[PDB]
């Protein structure tokens, strides 16, 4: 036995809130009942969670954002994650638009 229920449709969240942070990727083609337990105890496999941020409103397919500890471990995730499928339904895992800006140095003793 099996069947769907609920669906999406609409518009809104014109801009969602943001603050100041790194180690934050954003998790796309969710299902509509999803948590962010679930995808806690998900990317937790890639170590541990910060915080998650799910916004699920209004504006296409639910989305939220998983902030690590590490970035060496958030982008270790996403480079997997990345194309996960789960429920049988395809997940998007990317990193959120912000542009270039990479520096560092040699050493210097």
């Amino acid at each position: 036995g099996s069947s769907g229920s609920s669906g999406m449709s609409g518009g809104g969240v014109i801009r969602g809130p943001a603050g100041n942070n790194d180690c934050r990727i954003y998790v796309g083609n969710l299902p509509p009942d999803i948590r962010t337990k679930d995808i806690e105890d998900v990317f937790y496999k890639y170590g541990a969670i910060r915080d998650i941020d799910l916004k699920n409103r209004r504006g296409g397919p639910p989305f939220a954002f998983v902030e690590f500890e590490d970035p060496r471990d958030a982008e270790d995730a996403v480079y997997g994650r990345d194309g996960y499928d789960y429920d049988g339904y395809r997940l998007r895992v990317e990193f959120p638009r912000s542009g270039r800006g990479t520096g560092s140095g040699p050493s210097s003793g």
